């Protein structure tokens, strides 16, 4: 809604994108798969730079604390408790579910915000993520299935 | 299972029990759910307690650093993706959940570790995190349900 609302959230989005993203290509290495950490790895980096971005940008403004709800990443599914999120299917996948969740606040910021500055910001975030989306799908098409065992 | 791991696990729960039990006392308090509010307090103040006891029995060991989903709540129900948290029916309910997850890894690591040390702990923080559950269930009964609209 308003600016300072709006860095908020994106700022939040971010931090929590790199950690996760870190994380992410933390798991891939482990276990050998090179090609998908370095994705995330790429992922984790852009975090940083666009997050840097934004930061700037909040300098101007006091910032209100967001709820860890407005921008963690959902939950994975939950078996058997704990794994699941070390093949590269899985992992790329809850990525993308959250790449997802991140480009619909944009863009559903830059609808109903007044704030010109949170539409034109708003949309350019959502067209930035879209495309994020986009190349994970190209990377989970050409990605083989696991089995379960 | 193995000592570092538990101890890891402990600190990490509590760490994030901390949070979020001062974020749903911040919203009961500011919606002026004194009562409920308190509550929350009162829990979030166990896990520094809590917590500072197992970082004192965690110097001994060389911890790993642990992944989010083995230790963060669970996401709360996503509507309509933002609120539903702010009536103390639901922050109580969510809570509850989440000491639930808390009690079941206990019980879990002390019936399947080998470790003596792990067995004991195990046990003693599974009763103790048992014995908020059913705290939670006495507020949740006498609270009133609240109605959409
Ligand atoms: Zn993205
Ligand atoms: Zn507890």
């Amino acid at each position: 809604y308003t600016l300072a609302e709006f860095l908020a959230h994106a700022i939040a989005l971010e931090t929590e994108a790199a950690e996760r993203y870190v994380e992410l290509a933390d798991m891939m290495e482990a276990h050998n798969n090179l090609d998908t950490a370095t994705v995330f790895r790429d992922m984790a980096r852009f975090s940083t730079l666009h997050g840097d971005e934004i930061k700037q940008r909040s300098r101007a403004l006091e910032l209100p604390k967001l709820m860890s709800w407005q921008y963690r990443w959902k939950t994975p599914p939950e078996v058997g408790d704990e794994h699941y999120l070390m093949t590269p299917y899985h992992a790329l996948r809850y990525a993308r579910d959250n790449e997802i969740r991140g480009m619909e606040y944009y863009k559903e910021a830059a609808a109903n915000s007044a704030d010109p500055e949170v539409k034109r910001l708003g949309a350019d975030f959502a067209a930035e993520e879209a495309e994020h989306v986009v190349a994970l799908d190209k990377w989970i098409e050409k990605t083989p299935r696991p089995s379960i065992t």
